[PDB]
């Protein structure tokens, strides 16, 4: 719906947590 | 760099969610 939007990745804080928690 | 800085601690909501959690 925008009009010049760009791609690109956002990073998220939480998701290091969750691999962090998989390995222990 | 910051003049007149004190040491502190800063709590986060979320580690000790996981803390709890890990036992588990
Ligand atoms: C951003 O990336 C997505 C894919 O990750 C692009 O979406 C594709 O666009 C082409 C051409 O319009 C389509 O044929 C595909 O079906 C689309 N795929 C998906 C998953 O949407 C999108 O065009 C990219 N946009 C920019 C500005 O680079
Ligand atoms: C805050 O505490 C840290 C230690 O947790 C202090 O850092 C030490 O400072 C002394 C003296 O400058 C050094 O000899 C040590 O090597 C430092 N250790 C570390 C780990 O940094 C710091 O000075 C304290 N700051 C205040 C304002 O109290
Ligand atoms: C910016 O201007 C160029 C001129 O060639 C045009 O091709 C492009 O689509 C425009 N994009 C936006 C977001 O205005
Ligand atoms: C505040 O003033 C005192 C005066 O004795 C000085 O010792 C101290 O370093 C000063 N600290 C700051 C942050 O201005």
């Amino acid at each position: 719906v925008v009009i010049g939007i760009v791609n690109n990745t956002v990073y998220d804080p939480l998701q290091p947590e969750l691999d962090s928690f998989k390995e222990e």
